[PDB]
């Protein structure tokens, strides 16, 4: 059954699913929707959330701008990611064992309930940092201290996580964001600093699987992505 | 084989999950109350640091729940543990097994999550507009199977994970509790028994019927008076818009 996935290269949410996808060894197409600026007509057949990642699943083979009514239509990035991880089974996208399991769910978890709003908030609206600098100590505090992935060996945990961390460290160097200078300082010496050497570790060993190359445009490239974002406010900064 | 031991609180939605799902796996485990938001024991940081119900301890030396064994596994987030008691327990069916079955499930949970939860907080402890809330209802209304049955169609954790909070919508909305407008009260009472959320209510009375629910639920009454207890629910106050 065909895999069709709509993404957009500035979209953590969609860079999600293809690590999980080239991870599980997937037949799959993906196509750009312009998600946040022209958003095609038809989109809302596949998602009537009007939301970038969608997925549809199965249903005859069709164009991408011509979605099947007979495809099944699979909302909701950390769904798309158990859903891979079911289809399969034998890529082990997951562990076997309950307990590391359940470290996977926790981790998503972790960041979905507690970090990925304070990258909003600060991104979005420039409040203060330390929030943020503080959950991300916590997520990184449920990683293995000693090394390896968030439950063990790789899994869609990190799936979940690495695009919102890989992304900070470039946007950052690009001051891109309504936090100001003096917090952009701030958030960069902390995330050099030996406080986060466990979490730049982690960032490094997800950014050299193959995964995240296959699926990565470059630093450089991402940033521009990311300046068509018009939350993102390019060259606008609210101070105190 | 392996011990399982809730930490709880009667007000708590997102205890409420675990128990029902607990429930319906047919496991045995033991639940601890622990009144987290007025005077939190010295030692529930050994089973949760980040200081929230629920808590979950695994396995380890069968221990009183308020001594804590290092050597039980320490799980937290309601929606890990509802993951966790599906992989546990196979045969009980918690999810189903056919993929795109199972990503329904997954998927109503995302949506609740994302979309629901949000409004439901805000609306409630901050007074917010109620009209985000109705249409975040609407919407997840709308991912349920027209006809009847359950999110994903047979009784999944996805139900568990939604039902604790739709099921004190109703009873909270008669008793007044909540900082929102009493105009907003009128409306979400209106609304919430109008056609437009017919199908909603029988999603309710549905997850309402199985004995997982009624064994964990305390009353409508008793979850009223439990839910006054939360310092956040300061009776009294409202915010207008
Ligand atoms: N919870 C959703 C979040 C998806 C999301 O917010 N995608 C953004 C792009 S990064 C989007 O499409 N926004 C359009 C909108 O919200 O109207 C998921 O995990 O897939
Ligand atoms: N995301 C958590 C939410 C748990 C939660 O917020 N629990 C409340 C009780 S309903 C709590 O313990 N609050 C204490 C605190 O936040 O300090 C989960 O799904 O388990
Ligand atoms: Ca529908
Ligand atoms: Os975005
Ligand atoms: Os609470």
């Amino acid at each position: 059954k065909q895999i069709t996935l709509y993404t957009a290269t500035f979209s953590p949410y969609a860079h999600r699913v293809r690590i999980a996808l080239e991870e599980a060894g997937a037949e799959y197409t993906t196509y750009d929707v312009d998600i946040l600026r022209n958003m095609p007509d038809w989109f809302p057949l596949v998602n009537p959330l009007k939301k970038i990642p969608a997925m549809t699943f199965g249903g005859p083979e069709v164009p991408p701008d011509q979605p099947s009514p007979e495809s099944a239509k699979i909302a909701e990035s950390l769904a798309m990611l158990e859903f891979i991880a079911d289809l399969f089974p034998d890529a082990k996208l997951l562990p076997t064992d309950p307990v590391l399991r359940a470290r996977a769910r926790t981790f998503m978890a972790l960041y979905e309930n507690y970090v990925n709003g304070q990258f909003r908030d600060v991104w979005f609206l420039g409040t203060p940092a330390d929030p943020l600098l503080q959950a991300l100590e916590m997520l990184q505090g449920a990683l293995p201290p000693d090394g390896g992935f968030a439950a063990g060996e790789w899994s869609i945990a990190d799936a979940a996580v690495i695009p919102f961390l890989a992304r900070m460290f470039p946007y950052l160097e690009a001051g891109l964001g309504l936090y100001s200078k003096e917090d952009g300082v701030k958030m960069r010496k902390a995330m050099a600093s030996e406080r986060f050497a466990r979490i730049r570790q982690y960032v490094r060993d997800c950014r050299a699987r193959p995964s995240f190359a296959n699926t990565w445009a470059g630093d450089a490239e991402q940033v521009e992505a990311a300046k068509t974002v018009p939350m993102l406010r390019v060259g606008e900064h609210h101070h105190h």
